[PDB]
């Protein structure tokens, strides 16, 4: 019920949101990407090929919650890699996070 889970939900009906370690790399590389939200339950691969790619391009990440709050605020079981595609939720998010 955090302000950041309930956003996550919103920009899921937008359809804003991509989920997985390959597909979320990918789309951090063609820019497509302006936060990504890692799964403290991510593997710590997972979590360094991320952390070593969004650094590289400048994207936030955030590890936060674990894979079944992720999951459910998005209306599915459970998620690891979330990258978010519009701007306004990724910095609303971030700040959520940050706060």
């Amino acid at each position: 019920e955090a302000k950041w889970l309930s956003l996550l939900g919103l920009a899921a009906r937008a359809r804003q949101l991509l989920t997985g370690e390959e597909q979320v790399v990918k789309a951090v590389q063609n820019g497509q990407v302006t936060l990504v939200i890692l799964s403290s339950d991510a593997g710590i691969h997972t979590k360094k090929k991320l952390l070593d790619k969004c650094g590289s391009y400048q994207i936030p990440v955030k590890v936060v919650g674990n894979r079944q709050m992720l999951g459910r605020a998005i209306g599915k079981h459970e998620r690891v890699v979330i990258g978010v595609k519009d701007a306004g939720f990724s910095r609303k998010l971030a700040a959520l996070i940050d706060e």
